[PDB]
């Protein structure tokens, strides 16, 4: 998976119990795909939370954004509950999507965003453990070189 390739299509249960299929977004919205290890922790948290503080930011941009991790669905909405999160979130039990996007990782799961245009292709991808607080703003460039596009 690198930027110039279409976004891999997938399907997943979203927080509301509900399935989600990446295609119903495609061509729609811009997507901001966003891996993390794991619900309701100090890094996952502070990223999950940098998105909830930019979403009013975000709607400027015409986005959908979507969070995974390998937490079940009742975890998922707990975490999404705790900090207020807005957007949504999909399960990933077995690890699949990851996998799809290369987000597996090595010594443990890569905290890793994709930015994805109307056209189906990443344009963007930020991959740092790190800098939780960063994949916003990364996501949010990204999406910035989209409008100036569309604009003119």
């Amino acid at each position: 998976v690198k930027v110039g390739d279409k976004a891999p299509l997938f399907e997943g249960i979203a927080d509301n119990g509900e399935k989600i299929s990446l295609s119903d977004y495609i061509g729609k919205h811009n997507i901001v795909l966003y891996f993390y290890p794991k619900d309701d922790t100090p890094g996952s948290t502070r990223e999950a939370s940098a998105f909830r503080d930019n979403w009013d930011l975000l709607k400027d941009y015409d986005v959908v954004v979507i969070g995974v991790s390998s937490d079940d669905i009742n975890s998922h909405k707990r975490f999404k509950e705790k900090y207020k999160l807005p957007f949504i979130l999909v399960s990933d039990p077995d690890k699949k999507i990851r996998e799809l996007y290369g987000a597996k990782g090595f010594i443990l799961p890569a905290r890793i965003t994709f930015v994805i245009d109307k056209k189906g292709i990443i344009r963007h991808i930020y991959n740092s453990q790190m800098n939780p607080a960063n994949h916003v703003n990364e996501a949010l460039k990204a999406l910035k070189q989209i409008k100036e596009e569309e604009i003119s």
